[PDB]
């Protein structure tokens, strides 16, 4: 037997016990007997409601990974930095309001968890954590976060979302290995240029923030697949953007663009652009440019007119254009092969392209409040077959 349920059980023959699983227990205390398991290689206390440690913790060379998430830890013993083997540390929902410097000691850590928590602060001995490569501080009180983050070499994901950033430390940009960067419901009023640096960024989750403009450094992120704006303060995108050759999801979603710049035609890969609830007036004829776009969300935006490059949308499956004020649509839309979504509710369409009856893919069509003959309709049903029209 390596598996156990029950400490006592564990306790009668130690030197077997490879995995002690104590989740959901009711746990209030951790007996300091828990150092002669000798060969634990996962300990699993989650859900409890330990307040403490014992200092026997760090007794257990052998353990690879230990779960203390969902408890109500106050502190964590200064013999936490003992655990040599130690790979993952799970600390989510507690209640720790410092991290001892002995865990600059944990040189094997790849993981560390300390999401949910009352952190204000790190000690600086975390730029020790060479083999870290995630880290997850969301949740917590971060006002700022120290420049010794940018120390961690190894970093490829690292989570700061729902602090009380205002700003980020110039420093971050030396993460070379960062793919991932977590920065959702802070309070960034601007990025660094060094943001630019992170040349293995994939995913920027920069939601709900107060951002006013980007810089320009943005367009140097050459590895980047998904940037996610929705809910800012934009008013501009830098021309600098469209150098993102590798750049799938752009959500812009509640910001207060106007106009998008030029360059927006040279995003190679995009495949998704949502730029609903923006105040624009008109798109860029270089929209036509994205030969990859499948999705573009274009709702309550003050669009009168589209150009007639829309039609070189050739990818495209969803064009959502509801509550603009459209006064025409381009005879090009017929052109749109793929389409299978076009939504056009509230605008002021009189009429639509004869050209319309060439979306033989098409299966659902928005036309409510739009001023529209009926009988324009009834005929259009009968071109469309095979599309649901709500009208
Ligand atoms: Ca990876
Ligand atoms: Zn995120
Ligand atoms: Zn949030
Ligand atoms: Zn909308
Ligand atoms: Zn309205
Ligand atoms: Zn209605």
């Amino acid at each position: 037997q390596t598996y156990y349920r029950n400490i006592t059980e564990a306790l009668k023959n130690p030197q077997n016990v490879r995995i002690l699983n104590l989740s959901g227990s009711k746990l209030t205390t951790l007996p300091g007997e828990i150092g002669k398991l000798q060969n634990l290689q996962l300990l699993n206390l989650d859900d409890n409601q330990l307040i403490a440690l014992p200092k026997e913790i760090g007794k257990l060379q052998n353990l690879q990974q230990l779960h203390l998430s969902k408890n109500q830890l106050m502190a964590l013993p200064e013999e936490i930095g003992q655990l040599q083997n130690l790979q993952k540390l799970k600390l989510y929902e507690n209640q720790l309001t410092a991290i001892p410097k002995e865990i600059g000691q944990l040189q094997n850590l790849q993981e560390l968890n300390l999401a949910h928590n009352q952190l204000a602060t790190l000690p600086e001995d975390i730029e020790q954590l060479q083999r870290l490569q995630t880290l997850y501080l969301g949740h917590n009180q971060f006002n700022s976060i120290l420049k010794e983050i940018g120390q961690l070499q190894n970093l490829e994901s690292l989570g700061l979302d729902h602090n009380q950033l205002n700003v980020l430390p110039k420093e971050i940009g030396q993460l070379r290995n960062l793919e991932s960067l977590g920065l959702d419901h802070n309070q960034l009023n601007v990025l660094p240029k060094e943001i630019g640096q992170l040349q293995n960024l994939q995913i920027l989750h920069l939601r709900n923030n107060q951002l006013t403009t980007l810089p320009k450094e943005i367009g140097q992120l050459q590895n980047l697949q998904k940037l996610l704006l929705n809910k800012n303060k934009l008013t501009t995108l830098p021309k600098e953007i469209g150098q993102l050759q590798n750049l799938q999801k752009l959500k812009l979603y509640e910001n207060q663009l106007t106009t998008l710049p030029k360059e927006i035609g040279q995003l190679q890969n995009l495949q998704e652009l949502d730029l609903d609830g923006n105040q624009l007036t008109t798109l860029p004829e270089n929209i036509g440019q994205l030969q990859r776009l499948q999705t573009l969300y274009l709702g309550n935006n003050q669009l009168n007119f589209l150009p007639k490059e829309i039609g070189q949308l050739r990818n495209l499956e969803s064009l959502d254009l509801e509550h603009n004020q459209l006064n025409a649509l381009p005879k090009e839309i017929g052109k749109l092969q793929k389409l299978q979504t076009l939504n056009l509710k509230y605008n002021q369409l009189a009429t639509l392209p004869e050209e319309i009856k060439q979306l033989k893919n098409l299966k659902k069509l928005y036309l409510h409040n739009n001023p529209l003959p009926s009988e324009k309709i009834a005929r259009i049903r009968k071109l469309l077959p095979q599309c649901i029209i709500y009208f």
